[PDB]
């Protein structure tokens, strides 16, 4: 079946471990060891196509297919790293066009200091889409790494 190395990057505490966990077992993580970064892998259904996802996890990358560059709506400084981690994207894969996906996490709290605005002009300026989630609701979560997933298949 088609295999897909999905990377997730971002500053400290935006979610990346539960965005992850929420994808490949289907939980909210209330909280998990900043300092874990591993692959978690989990064959699934997208679009009807069966297919693997290896999903690597990062912690504060070369053979990633697509990243996920995940802010928090809540952390203004989470908001402006994103641009590291794209640039930084660019020089692993030594490239402009790697498959990428903005997403700004913690949708469900109304505590926003990162505005729509903001979020959808940094993704237009990077060509990429733009993703509100929440790994604590759910919501978007699959939306955010099937995109990523589509964005691969079309860059194939
Ligand atoms: N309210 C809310 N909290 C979240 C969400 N995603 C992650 N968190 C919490 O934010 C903290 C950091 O998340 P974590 O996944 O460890 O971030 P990482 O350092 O990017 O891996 C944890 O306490 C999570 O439970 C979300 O969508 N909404
Ligand atoms: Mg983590
Ligand atoms: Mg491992
Ligand atoms: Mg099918
Ligand atoms: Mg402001």
């Amino acid at each position: 079946m088609t295999e897909y190395k999905l990377v997730v990057v971002g500053a400290g505490g935006v979610g990346k471990s539960a965005l992850t966990i929420q994808l490949i077992q289907n939980h909210f993580v209330d909280e998990y060891d900043p300092t874990i970064e591993d692959s978690y892998r989990k064959q699934v259904v997208i679009d009807g196509e069966t297919c693997l996802l290896d999903i690597l996890d990062t912690a504060g990358m070369r053979t990633g297919e697509g990243f996920l560059c995940v802010f928090a709506i809540n952390n203004s400084k989470s908001f402006a790293d994103i641009n590291l981690y794209r640039e930084q994207i660019k020089r692993v894969k030594d490239s402009d066009d790697v498959p990428m996906v903005l997403v700004g996490n913690k949708c469900d709290l109304p505590t926003r200091t990162v505005d729509t605005k903001q979020a959808h002009e940094l993704a237009k300026s990077y060509g990429i889409p733009f993703i509100e989630t929440s790994a604590k609701t759910r919501q978007g979560v699959e939306d955010a790494f099937y995109t990523l997933v589509r964005e691969i298949r079309q860059y194939r």
